């Protein structure tokens, strides 16, 4: 349709000019070596058919610029967090967890790997729409295809791939160089939990010569700190969860259901109701508008 581009949230606010509604415009030079926006806008695509993406309204030329016209959301989870000092309560990891482990299955069943989890890409809908409690995926920049389309088979297992990631959520096997597939996903998820549950990861904070050192020494770490520990002063559903995905195969289907049973049973345990009242409740949240 017709949009207008306004200031930097490259990302910038915008508005649907027959609607008025805001949008979010992603803009990449139309003038680039190595075009990946509309290799993204095949992604979304693919992932149309679902509420816990943003909706994409447009892809193409917006003057000097190449641009992806999306539906504007709310803060990032890493957003709240930081509103929330920096830990969360068990309640609201949970709601999150049942929510991101449907959402990668989501993205799995449409034959992607993510490859990209991290607080900041997970976004609660806009303050007041419908949708505003619930938890979004965005940012497909770094995802696969993990099904070949023409042979409907898994992609082959490969070795020292060369690491592209936020060190400090991806799993050990990512670090080791391996090809990623969908354990690699629900692994990461994991070790974001246990980061909003414990406020940090001891491997934050490491630093090294190099930034290919860093991630070496963020997964040496990773691999000395047993799940017991981590995990410690947590419920055994957190470790099992993180056991579960560590052990799981290259080509394995993870089963999703039995993930989240693991949560919705501690939740309900727990005496939790799903009321979608996060921690962040009540406060007052930021917007570009
Ligand atoms: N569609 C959207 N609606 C609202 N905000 C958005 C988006 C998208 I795409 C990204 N963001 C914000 O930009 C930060 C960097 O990806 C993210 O951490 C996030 O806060």
């Amino acid at each position: 349709p017709n949009f207008r581009v306004g200031k930097k949230i490259e990302l910038r606010l915008g508005k649907n000019l027959y609607t008025n509604e805001y949008v979010a415009i992603k803009l990449e030079p139309i003038k680039s070596r190595a075009p990946q926006l509309h290799l993204e806008y095949r992604f979304y695509k693919q992932l149309s058919a679902t509420e816990g993406v943003p909706q994409v309204y447009y892809f193409g030329p917006c003057g000097k610029y190449n641009a992806m016209v999306l539906e504007l959301l709310g803060p990032s989870l890493e957003d709240l967090f930081d509103l929330c000092d920096r830990t969360f309560t068990l309640k609201t990891v949970l709601m999150i967890a049942i929510q991101l482990i449907t959402r990668m299955e989501y993205v799995h069943t449409k034959s992607l790997i993510y490859r990209d989890v991290k607080p900041e890409n997970f976004l609660v809908g806009r303050p007041g729409t419908k949708r505003q409690h619930a938890i979004h995926i965005i940012d497909f920049g770094l995802a696969k295809e993990y099904i070949d389309p023409e042979t409907k088979k898994h992609i082959p297992y490969r070795e020292h791939k060369s690491l592209t990631g936020t060190a400090r959520y991806m799993s050990i096997n990512t670090h080791l160089g391996k090809e990623q597939s969908r354990r690699d996903d629900l692994e990461a998820l994991g070790h974001m939990f246990m980061y909003f549950l414990r406020g940090s990861l001891p491997w934050q904070g490491l630093k090294a010569d190099t930034l290919k050192e860093r991630y070496q020494k963020i997964g040496d770490t990773k691999r000395a700190t047993p799940i017991e520990v981590l995990c410690e002063n947590f419920p055994e559903e957190m470790a099992t969860y993180l056991r579960y995905v560590r052990r799981l195969d290259f080509f394995e289907k993870p089963d999703y259901d039995y993930l989240r049973k693991l949560f919705t049973d501690l939740f309900d345990r727990s005496g939790f109701v799903f009321d979608y009242e996060y921690d962040w409740a009540g406060k007052p949240l930021p917007t570009p508008i």
